[PDB]
């Protein structure tokens, strides 16, 4: 009955007055019904662009993004929190490290699906990998096991599951060739070990939230370069938010967020959708954010609840 946001990424202010560039180890817990956020025992480890999931009753942080200039960059590296005990421990690690990767829970296994690495070739060269492989956690062995891939290699994936499908939707591919930002969309049937695609996004978005209410998929903000009237290819932060109904494949605008933001935790709670925390990269205001909304599918609109106490982008965010 709690919104747990997990880690992420601020320019804080030190002491002294600089600003320095922060992973975050804090985790906040929100309590709908005194509409506040508390703070709860950190993560270990710092970390960014990391997946957040919920089974039997622990919730997992899988992978993520340090960018300090010391130390891995990308994280194989998975804790798990136990509420009853406020304490967050060590389970198996990812085969791959992966930031950016998106996590969901199906039929009593964690999958983490898609991120980003620096990965050694045979010749010993490092090079820049988005990553098309899945992993899937077994609780009961604490191991990570290959299922089939993605088709499509992406990072900042949002990842949600819906009528025994996990739907792997939009996400960043940041090879020198093709598109950059995503709009295609994959499902995972776990009876048949098979990703099939299905109807693509409207607007690209990468570093998009994903949650599932009601039956319908949300893809929520996210981040793209999109062409203006005048031709001109702007980078943008959305707005805009789609809702997914599988009997139709077929994705339909509802209300927008009232903040763009990209690398936004999302997650639903009582029948509403939150969307917490996130980026923006435009040249004014805050860049790190920690505002809140929450998104009622019966009036269809979105408003505004108590903000994060840290701001973080690229925040995991699960219910518990």
């Amino acid at each position: 009955g709690l919104i747990y946001a997990v880690g992420g990424f601020a320019t804080l202010e030190t002491e002294s007055g600089e600003l320095v560039p922060t992973e975050l180890n804090s985790v906040e817990a929100y309590d709908p019904e005194r509409n506040e956020w508390s703070l709860v025992a950190p993560l270990s480890t710092r970390r960014s662009g990391v997946g957040v999931a919920v089974l039997n009753g622990l919730i997992y942080a899988v992978g993520g993004y340090d960018g300090s200039p010391d130390g891995s960059t990308h994280l194989n590296s998975v804790e798990a929190y136990d509420p009853e005990r406020n304490e967050w421990s060590l389970v198996a690690p990812l085969s791959t490290r992966r930031s950016g990767v998106g996590v969901a829970v199906l039929n009593g296994l964690i999958y983490a699906v898609g991120g980003f690495a620096t990965l050694e070739t045979e010749s010993g060269e490092l090079v820049p990998t988005e990553l098309n492989s899945v992993e899937a956690y077994d609780p009961e062995r604490n191991e990570w096991s290959l299922v089939a891939p993605l088709s499509t290699r992406r990072s900042g994936v949002g990842v949600a599951v819906l009528n025994g499908l996990i739907y792997a939707v939009g996400g960043y591919d940041g090879s020198p060739d093709g598109s950059t930002h995503l709009n295609s969309v994959e499902a995972y049937d776990p009876e048949r070990n098979e990703w099939s695609l299905v109807a693509p996004l409207s607007t690209r978005r990468s570093g998009v939230g994903v949650a599932v209410l009601n039956g319908l998929i949300y893809a929520v903000g996210g981040f793209a370069t999109l062409e203006t009237e005048s031709g001109e290819l702007v980078p943008t932060e959305l707005n805009s938010v789609e809702a997914y109904d599988p009997e139709r494949n077929e994705w339909s605008l509802v209300a927008p967020l009232s903040t763009r933001r990209s690398g936004v935790g999302v997650a639903v709670l009582n029948g509403l959708i939150y969307a917490v925390g996130g980026y923006d990269g435009s040249p004014d205001g805050s860049t790190h954010l920690n505002s809140v909304e929450a998104y009622d599918p019966e009036r269809n609109e979105w408003s505004l609840v108590a903000p994060l106490s840290t701001r973080r982008s690229g925040v995991g965010v699960a219910v518990l």
